[PDB]
């Protein structure tokens, strides 16, 4: 693409922040879900309001054309759409206005053809039944696997936002459900807990790196789509999380070496929820959330804000090379020894777009079972 690297540093400097908060908590959120949900909601702004959003989705208002950033939102949300999509990415965005509202029209149709979203108004005056309906949306689009998402809502909400993203991939190389077995993660260096464990003696794009010291590990998706997994060495979890750049990653994903190896991964279950003002508000995305908000895109007379925004992910692993079977793919094993590679321990992951190379996802795991 060309927004790519932008959305790559806007990831991890996202996951820094999250990060830095605490050590011994699980992460997973959407890099590309979240920066389109603002540069949507920047189509409806002006000024400092405006260039404060982009900005704080780190892009360069400076050398790069807004035009160019939409455009490539655009083209990169297109085919993360596509119905004959093997990949099956359930994602979407709730746009929730008060009702009684002028909305620019070209506002609700922009929101429409290029950011694939949906705008719905409703009564904010009582609360136990805008939040019933909102979380009856999400509901509703997520096949039911998101439920009760919205907790609570503000007494003047005006403008509220909900970003959600489902995923459960399908391995082109798939792992045998007969070889899982519980076997213990390390929380800690003097701490275990069990976990199913999938496990498969085969050849995979899997090298141990010293800049990184770390075991990268990349698996393919049907679909397009490349899981990369990083298992830092014996006390340098912060070390990987400080040295991960894009062009690092890039370099990984040029290699299509296979090596021989026992790989031992987790089959777990992972959610992110975030609260968008109070995480985007240390990357600077503040004058949004506030009375002085230039929302004049979005309703042409009346003052407006945003006054909740909340991103929710969800990410499965698990055996599965697809609901069912057929091609077969058949691997041969060298006869040297192979290196038993075991993610027993916190690991951080990225989940790349592979026509894009946009990050679809981010997030480590400290405790499988929490």
């Amino acid at each position: 693409n060309k927004i790519t690297p932008n959305l790559a540093e806007f990831a991890f400097s996202l996951y820094r922040q999250l990060a830095h908060q605490s050590n011994s908590t699980n992460i997973l959120f959407s890099p590309v879900s979240i920066a389109a949900a603002f540069a949507m909601l920047s189509l409806g702004a002006k000024g400092d309001t405006h260039d404060e959003i982009l900005e704080g989705l780190n892009f360069n208002l400076t050398e790069i054309p807004e035009a160019q950033i939409h455009e490539g939102f655009q083209e990169l949300l297109r085919t993360l759409n596509q119905p004959d999509s093997q990949l099956q990415l359930t994602t979407g965005n709730g746009l929730f206005l008060s009702e009684g509202l002028k909305l620019v029209d070209k506002f609700l149709e922009d929101v429409k053809k290029l950011y694939h979203s949906e705008a719905f108004t409703v009564n904010f005056g009582d609360t136990e039944e805008a939040k019933k309906q909102i979380n009856d949306y999400v509901e509703k689009g997520t096949q039911g696997k998101i439920v009760d998402l919205v907790k609570e809502l503000d007494r003047d909400t005006v403008f509220a936002l909900v970003n959600y993203i489902f995923f459960k991939g399908k391995w082109e190389r798939p792992f045998e459900v007969k070889d899982t077995e519980e076997e213990d993660f390390h929380v800690d260096q003097v701490t275990t807990v069990k976990v199913p464990m999938m496990k498969r003696l085969g050849m995979f794009n899997i090298q141990h790196s010293k800049k990184l010291s770390s075991w990268v590990l990349l698996m393919k998706y049907l679909g397009n789509a490349t899981a990369i997994f990083f298992l830092p060495d014996e006390g340098k979890l912060q070390h990987l999380e400080n040295e991960l750049t894009h062009d690092i990653i890039t370099k990984f994903l040029e290699n299509e070496d296979r090596r021989s190896a026992s790989l031992h991964l987790p089959k777990l279950s992972i959610t992110g929820t975030y609260d968008l003002k109070s995480v985007l508000g240390q990357l600077g995305i503040t004058k949004v959330f506030s009375n002085g908000a230039d929302l004049s895109g979005v309703t042409e007379e009346a003052p407006l804000k945003l006054s909740k925004a909340v991103h929710k992910a969800v990410l499965t692993i698990d055996e599965k090379g697809t609901e069912a079977a057929g091609a077969m793919f058949l691997e041969a094993i060298p006869r040297s020894i192979p290196p038993e590679v075991k993610f027993n321990k916190p690991f951080v992951f990225l989940i790349i777009e592979q026509n894009t190379k946009a990050p679809l996802f981010m997030g480590r795991v400290v405790n499988p079972t929490q």
